């Protein structure tokens, strides 16, 4: 019924090399070669990022659509993109970053970037059971995508309860992992949220278009229907016309040291 649900229908649909081709389909991608030559080597002391991740936030922020201040809390921090990235802030106090680990590449990795000494980490975190705890800024990057856009729904709205749970009075800025907006009671739900907690939903031009995903953020007031909507008619518009080819920028590169 959704603009959303035709293109992830269409998506599953899509030949091989179809699907490859389309889903770099004039996306921004920062160049990853440099940080991976260096961490291949063991040098943790130099200014990279440890995913792919940092370049999200790093948009969200220069752009922006959230403010990284105080007690920052990473719920599903993965390798720690998003927490070292906050650590580097001037207006970050501390970091605390929270994930899953159930494989391997996926538990948080330790580097010496700006800020690591006021970065903690801890594995084997499920967010969901966790009792929460104060932040003056909420980060969630967490979303599995299925092919399946029921099981998409339901992680979603999982994610997005969890959240409202999680965000506290002194939780100024928020950025939650929405991993598909376009499902109706996940739009009625960030509804809700909004007459809350204020904010709006946008597009990070680093997602592929594999992926609806979009996040919700405290530093923009949107219209949340209209701004999924949008996204959609991108989705659709650059699936029938695919360029096949991505815009590649610098990675994000940080400073080194303690704070
Ligand atoms: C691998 N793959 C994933 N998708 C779709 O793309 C979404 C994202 O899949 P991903 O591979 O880009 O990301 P993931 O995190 O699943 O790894 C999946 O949920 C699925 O609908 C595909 N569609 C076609 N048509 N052919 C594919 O080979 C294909
Ligand atoms: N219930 C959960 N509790 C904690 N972590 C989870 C949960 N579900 C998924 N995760 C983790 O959340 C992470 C999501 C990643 N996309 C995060 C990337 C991160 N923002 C980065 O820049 O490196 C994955 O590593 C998952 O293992």
């Amino acid at each position: 019924v959704t603009l959303g649900e035709v293109w992830k229908r269409q998506l599953n649909m899509l030949g091989k090399q179809e699907f490859e081709r389309y889903k770099v389909s004039d996306i921004t991608e920062v160049d990853r070669t440099a940080a991976r030559r260096y961490l291949k080597e063991g040098r943790t002391d130099v200014g990279i990022s440890v995913s792919r991740g940092a370049a999200k936030i790093r948009w969200l922020h220069e752009r922006g659509y959230l403010r990284i201040t105080g007690r920052v809390l990473d719920l599903g921090c993965g390798r720690g993109g998003w927490s070292y990235y906050a650590a580097a802030q001037k207006e970050v106090m501390s970091v605390k970053g929270y994930t899953l680990g159930i494989e391997g590449h996926e538990k948080p990795i330790h580097m010496q970037t700006l800020g690591w000494n006021i970065v903690k980490f801890k594995d084997k975190s499920n967010v969901f059971t966790m009792p929460t705890e104060p932040s003056d800024t909420l980060l969630c990057d967490i979303g599995e995508s299925s092919s399946n856009p029921l099981v998409e729904r339901d992680r979603t709205m999982k994610v997005l309860e969890n959240f409202e749970r999680w965000k506290h009075v002194n939780t100024e800025n928020f950025c939650v992992k929405v991993l598909a907006p376009y499902h109706p009671d996940v739009i009625e739900k960030l509804e809700r949220l909004q007459l809350r907690f204020g904010g709006g939903i946008v597009r990070v031009p680093f997602s592929r278009n594999s992926t609806h995903e979009m996040y919700y953020i405290s530093g923009a007031r949107n219209n949340i229907t209209h701004m999924v909507n949008t996204t959609s008619r991108s989705l659709l518009r650059r699936m029938t016309r695919p360029s096949g080819k991505a815009i590649i920028e610098g990675d994000v590169f940080l400073p080194t040291g303690t704070r």
